[PDB]
């Protein structure tokens, strides 16, 4: 039995921080209901990061209509 509540982590913010390892990373767009990349610097603030496009697919990339 495996449950999935609303996106939540999907809608979580791209937060880069003050940087340490600056990379492209990928997070679910809140408004746009997409999965886009964000600048992930690696510290400060939120860490909503999906590093695998397929992992965001799991989660949520495109809940469309």
């Amino acid at each position: 039995a495996r449950p999935k509540d609303r996106p939540s982590y999907c809608n979580l913010p791209a937060d880069s921080g003050s940087g340490t390892k600056p990379e492209q990373r990928i997070y679910y767009n809140s408004a746009k209901k997409q999965c886009v990349t964000f600048t992930y610097n690696g510290k400060g603030g939120n860490g909503n990061n999906f590093s695998r496009t397929n992992d965001c697919r799991q989660t949520c990339q495109y809940p469309v209509g």
